[PDB]
């Protein structure tokens, strides 16, 4: 049930004073007090561990409902579309979205990246750490995203 989600984000945007779509430290373990949890800075820090996937350092909804729900967060597209897309993005079609790559599609899409934002692009999307990024990281990102469009 989506109402599910709808009650789960709205807890989400209340217990963030912020606004911003991230939970911290601080309002995790306000939230799970909230619940009637005593939390430890080490229970605390052990769960941002497993749910901050794109190691921002902030827990966002689409990692809360993944480490609550897995599969709750499901894909909009279908894995056909999404190759069709990542071929689009890895022009060399080797499998692998260099950072190079990536800025050259950016830009072909207006977005005038900066060194930074490549850096942060690749260091939120890639998880095995090779500096580029393979389909299962690009169709993992891009569920992400799309499940915090929705929600958000
Ligand atoms: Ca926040
Ligand atoms: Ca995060
Ligand atoms: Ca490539
Ligand atoms: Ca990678």
């Amino acid at each position: 049930g989506d109402e599910q989600l709808a009650e789960l984000r709205e807890i989400f945007r209340s217990f963030d004073q912020n606004k911003d779509g991230s939970l911290t430290e601080l309002e995790l373990g306000s939230l799970l007090r909230s619940l009637g949890l005593k939390p430890s800075q080490d229970q605390l820090d052990t769960l941002i561990q497993k749910a901050d996937r794109n190691n921002n350092g902030l827990v966002e909804f689409s990692e809360f409902v993944a480490l609550v729900e897995p599969d709750l967060v499901k894909c909009p597209y279908t894995d056909d579309q999404l190759k069709a897309i990542f071929r689009m993005f890895d022009r060399d079609g080797n499998g692998y979205i260099t950072a190079a790559e990536l800025a050259h599609s950016m830009a072909k899409l207006g977005h005038a990246l900066t060194a930074e934002e490549l850096t942060g692009m690749i260091k939120e999307a890639d998880r095995d750490g090779d500096g580029c990024i393979d389909f299962q990281e690009f169709v993992q990102a891009i569920t992400s995203a799309a499940f915090d469009n929705a929600w958000g």
